[PDB]
């Protein structure tokens, strides 16, 4: 996030996880989430979740038949250790994928600021121009109907008026990705409340199904052990169901993070310029900004108009009474446009986009891979928990 | 970050705590880190910690005399809980601090590679312009010497250019600011991992402390528990001194956020002109820019120099052959004027560093004051752990 983007160990690792589709098929492993086989893979993951909780019931199903027709409390005490370790490492993940998911949500309103303000600069400056400048312009020269070179200088300024819409015209609209932006933004948000509030809820559970089992053991309670059995069954379903997800998020996300550039650039087609696109994404410093020959006949154009204005006040301003708030009129609205010209020229800019798209990088797949791996390590954590005390249920029951 | 800063409610809360000093005389609360008051005030917050320590300890000796002169499973089970509560809170703070202390980082290592850029920028402009446009224009006039006209033009370039060297020297020079933010940045690090790992290895030591404790407990060995009761003692120690540390410092962060743009202003006051500051501390569209009269006057200069360069070339490429080279040489030195014009503006516009310096804010009020509260919380959490087990030590002593 402060040079450049290096997919990260874990990222590589991740992304060498095979792609096998449902029926074992080799599936091309680059980020295609409306890719129907890509899709298919990333189910296959799921799947392959589900057969490893399936196997886990199959085997607690196996032990407790063993036990009851054919170390209690160390074992109890080892399942709560590994739950409190679970709980904590779940926590950890849990706030790690929630600061990945609110740096992608700030870079993404970062940027739709920025575009947001390249836009009103944009159409600002275009209307102030058209209008204000048409109308300043036509007063003048109705009031100015008895020279011929004030004449031909209103029309210089206006000539170069246009010419400075049409460069303004020239540069990228950002609506759409604009809205896409914020569509995204706001579907972000949402599905991060809703993850973080359920993993929040699934750590209360566990750690009170723990502290109710540890105080049935206590009691001696056969309604407590039964009703913490069945709410260790629940929760090493839930645990599995949560791994599952994670296992497949962290490979889409490792798949997209392989190589992030080259998925911009395949979605981005047809709505940016491959050559804007390239400028915001690579930022190099020995470039040729997209934008520079608009921004320098802007200011050309400008200047022109400003030296104009500037003769025509102090030549005809003696000459004439009147007519001078027309001149100071356009002064002020061409001196708020080199400041808008300015404003511009640093907003479009490649470098405070290409931090943005930094920052959503180093977020997403730092932040938010590593807090999908920490809730895959608490997942597993709880099912093995989960696992051993219903394991260990039975011989308490003995005992 | 995402909006301006306003000032957390715990940010209020800490800077409401009373400062007094050693003396209990009032002392002003407002962020002078270089002032014997403040440090006194923040050497008294220390001391309320030091004396609770020291009640603490004389509480636990009293309660182990009268217990000796005159519910151990529970009170063990209760006080390994609330130590691995202590230590996951620990580990969450210590993440949390860490997060926001290399967000400090990061922000202070973006406005050094702005105001090093800047630098770098107005240095090279100004190098370029004098010795290169100053030998290509004496090689063309020794090449000229016969035109009075063509002279003429040399000169007035040159005259351009030297406005233009003119302008750039009279932006602000940063290599002070950018020394401070260097020894800043590697000060912040250096502190930040060895605080970092202090606290990691606090933790485990606790952990390790705890789970020993209940081995020795279960092997009933007389000497296990002897060591766990000294090494709880001692652990009790540097949990009091955690949370004097903690305390002082959440005091300290909160009276900096309080007033952070008044700390930066009356610290910038010799070395950074107050008006360059406040545009770049409030970063406000509305007002104008401090540098927008300098930029409009080196680009007005680059217009002028390539409007010369071209009637030049123009009007003088079929009179001499030679020349040539040397007047596409001083063209192209303007294009890469000009594309330096763009980057200078972009880079002196007040958007990026105020977006460091909230970042910043941020970072530390946030992220780094909410990790000193966690690890505070942890201090006061081990330190009930260790006197509850202490307080619990005499019975299975006993038994
Ligand atoms: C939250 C974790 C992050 C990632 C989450 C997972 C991402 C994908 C989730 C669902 C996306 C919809 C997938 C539609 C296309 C599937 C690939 C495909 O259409 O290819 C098909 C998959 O077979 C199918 O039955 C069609 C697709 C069946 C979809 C089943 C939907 C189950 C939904 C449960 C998932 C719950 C969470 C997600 C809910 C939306 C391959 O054809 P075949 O080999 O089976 O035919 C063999 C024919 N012989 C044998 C004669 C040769
Ligand atoms: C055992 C532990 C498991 C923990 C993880 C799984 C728990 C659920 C996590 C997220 C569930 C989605 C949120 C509730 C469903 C709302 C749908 C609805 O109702 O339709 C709509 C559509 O929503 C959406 O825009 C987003 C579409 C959500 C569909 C995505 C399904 C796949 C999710 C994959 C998750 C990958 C990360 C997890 C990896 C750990 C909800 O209303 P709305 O959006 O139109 O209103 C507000 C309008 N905005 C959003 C603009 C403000
Ligand atoms: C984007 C910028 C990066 C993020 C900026 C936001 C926070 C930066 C760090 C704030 C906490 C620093 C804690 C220092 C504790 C030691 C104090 C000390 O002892 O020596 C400090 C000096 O050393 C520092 O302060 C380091 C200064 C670091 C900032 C350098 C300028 C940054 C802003 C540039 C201008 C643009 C405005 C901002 C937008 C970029 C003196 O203060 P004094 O009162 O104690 O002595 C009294 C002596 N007089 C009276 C002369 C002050
Ligand atoms: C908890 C999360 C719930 C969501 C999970 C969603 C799962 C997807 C639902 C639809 C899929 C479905 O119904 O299965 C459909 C497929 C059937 O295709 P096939 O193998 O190729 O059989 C036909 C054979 N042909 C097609 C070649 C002719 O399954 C399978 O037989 C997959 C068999 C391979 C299993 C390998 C698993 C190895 C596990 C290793 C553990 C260490
Ligand atoms: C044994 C599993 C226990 C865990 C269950 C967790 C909650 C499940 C659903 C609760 C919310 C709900 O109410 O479901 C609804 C939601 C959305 O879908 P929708 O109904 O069509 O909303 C739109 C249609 N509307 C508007 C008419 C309702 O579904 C989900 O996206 C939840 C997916 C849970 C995935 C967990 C494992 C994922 C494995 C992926 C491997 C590839
Ligand atoms: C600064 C560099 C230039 C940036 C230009 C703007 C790019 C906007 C990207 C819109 C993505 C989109 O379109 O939505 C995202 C799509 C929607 O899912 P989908 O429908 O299945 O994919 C569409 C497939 N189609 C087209 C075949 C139907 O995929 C995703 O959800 C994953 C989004 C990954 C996060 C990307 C954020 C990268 C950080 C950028 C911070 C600035
Ligand atoms: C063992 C019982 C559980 C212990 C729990 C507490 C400690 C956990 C690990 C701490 C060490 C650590 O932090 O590993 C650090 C790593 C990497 O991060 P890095 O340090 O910055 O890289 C440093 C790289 N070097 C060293 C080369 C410079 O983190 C992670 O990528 C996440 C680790 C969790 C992975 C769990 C697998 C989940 C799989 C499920 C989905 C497939
Ligand atoms: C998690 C880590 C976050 C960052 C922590 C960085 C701490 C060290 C940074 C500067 C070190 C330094 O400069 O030490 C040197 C400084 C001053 O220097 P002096 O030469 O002795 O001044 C001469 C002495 N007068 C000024 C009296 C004449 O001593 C001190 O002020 C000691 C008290 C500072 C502790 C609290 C200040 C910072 C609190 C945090 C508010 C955000
Ligand atoms: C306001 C209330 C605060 C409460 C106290 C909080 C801690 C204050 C920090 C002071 C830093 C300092 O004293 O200095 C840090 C010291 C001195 O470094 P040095 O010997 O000179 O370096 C050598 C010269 N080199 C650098 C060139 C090589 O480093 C140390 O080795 C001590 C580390 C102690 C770590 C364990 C803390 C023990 C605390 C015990 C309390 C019961
Ligand atoms: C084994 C068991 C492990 C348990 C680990 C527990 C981790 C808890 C993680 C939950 C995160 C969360 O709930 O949010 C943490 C919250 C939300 O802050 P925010 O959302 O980031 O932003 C700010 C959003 N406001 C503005 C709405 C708040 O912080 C806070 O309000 C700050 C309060 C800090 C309390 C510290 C204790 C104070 C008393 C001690 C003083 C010395
Ligand atoms: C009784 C068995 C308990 C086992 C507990 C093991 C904890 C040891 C952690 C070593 C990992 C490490 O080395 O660091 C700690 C790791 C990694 O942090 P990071 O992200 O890389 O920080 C980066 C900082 N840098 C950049 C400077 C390197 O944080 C975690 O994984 C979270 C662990 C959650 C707490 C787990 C236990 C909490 C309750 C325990 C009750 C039993
Ligand atoms: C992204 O920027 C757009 C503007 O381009 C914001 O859309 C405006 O939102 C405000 C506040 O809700 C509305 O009053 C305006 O009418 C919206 N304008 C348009 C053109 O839609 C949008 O809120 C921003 N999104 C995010 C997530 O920050
Ligand atoms: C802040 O930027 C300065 C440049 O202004 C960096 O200093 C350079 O560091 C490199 C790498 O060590 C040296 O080769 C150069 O000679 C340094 N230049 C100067 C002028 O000192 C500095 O490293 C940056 N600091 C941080 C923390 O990123
Ligand atoms: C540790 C985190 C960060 C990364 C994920 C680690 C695990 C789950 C991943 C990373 C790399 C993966 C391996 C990569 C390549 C292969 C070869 C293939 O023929 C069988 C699967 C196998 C052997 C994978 C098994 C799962 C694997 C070990
Ligand atoms: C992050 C987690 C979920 C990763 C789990 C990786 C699993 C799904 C991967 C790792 C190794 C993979 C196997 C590697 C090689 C083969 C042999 C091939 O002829 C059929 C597919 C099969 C049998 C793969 C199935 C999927 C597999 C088991
Ligand atoms: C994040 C913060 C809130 C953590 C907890 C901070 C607590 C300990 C702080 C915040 C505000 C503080 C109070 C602020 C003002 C006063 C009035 C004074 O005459 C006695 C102390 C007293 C009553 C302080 C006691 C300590 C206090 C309650």
């Amino acid at each position: 996030a402060r040079v450049d983007y290096i997919a990260p160990w874990w990222v590589v690792w991740l992304h060498s996880v095979p792609h096998v589709g449902l029926r074992l098929q080799p599936v091309n492993s680059t980020f295609s989430p409306g890719d129907e086989s890509y899709q298919e893979s990333l189910l296959f993951l799921g799947l392959v979740a589900a057969v490893c909780l399936g196997l886990n019931l199959i085997f607690l199903v196996a032990y407790l038949v063993c036990a009851c027709h054919c170390c209690i409390t160390w074992t109890a005490v080892v399942a709560g250790l590994i739950c409190c370790a679970a709980v904590g490492v779940g926590f950890y993940g849990n706030s790690e994928t929630n600061d990945g998911a609110y740096q992608l949500m700030y870079s993404l309103d970062d940027a739709n600021h920025t575009f947001s303000g390249i836009d009103a600069l944009v159409s600002g400056t275009t209307q102030k121009m058209k209008v204000d400048l048409e109308q300043h312009l036509a007063r003048l020269s109705e009031i100015f109907a008895a020279r011929g070179d004030y004449l031909q200088t209103l029309k210089f300024i206006q000539q170069m008026a246009g010419s400075v819409v049409v460069q303004l015209s020239g540069l990228p609209v950002w609506r759409e990705v604009t809205m896409e932006l914020t569509k995204l933004s706001d579907q972000t948000g949402y599905v991060e409340y809703y993850r973080w509030l359920s993993y929040l809820l699934l750590f209360i559970l566990d750690l009170v199904i723990c502290l109710i089992a540890c105080l049935g053991l206590a009691k001696r309670s056969k309604c407590l052990l039964a009703s913490m059995l069945c709410c260790g069954a629940l929760s090493l379903l839930l645990s599995w169901a949560s791994l599952a997800a994670d296992g497949s998020a962290a490979v889409a996300t490792s798949d997209f993070c392989v190589a992030p550039d080259t998925f911009i650039l395949n979605v981005t087609e047809g709505q940016i310029s491959t050559e804007v696109t390239r400028y915001y994404l690579y930022c190099s410093q020995s470039g040729s900004s997209p934008f520079q020959q608009t921004l320098t006949t802007f200011q050309r154009a400008l200047t022109t108009m400003q030296i104009q204005v500037a003769g025509l006040l102090q030549f005809a301003v003696p000459l004439f009474s009147t007519a001078e708030e027309d001149l100071l009129a356009i002064q002020l609205l061409l001196n708020s446009s080199e400041s808008s010209l300015h404003q511009l020229t640093a907003m479009v800019d490649c470098r405070g986009l290409h931090k943005d798209y930094l920052d959503a990088l180093a977020g997403i797949c730092y932040d938010g891979l590593q807090g999908l791996l920490y809730l895959g390590l608490f997942s597993f954590l709880a099912a093995l928990a989960f696992s051993t005390m219903i394991c260990a249920g039975p011989r308490a029951w003995k005992h």
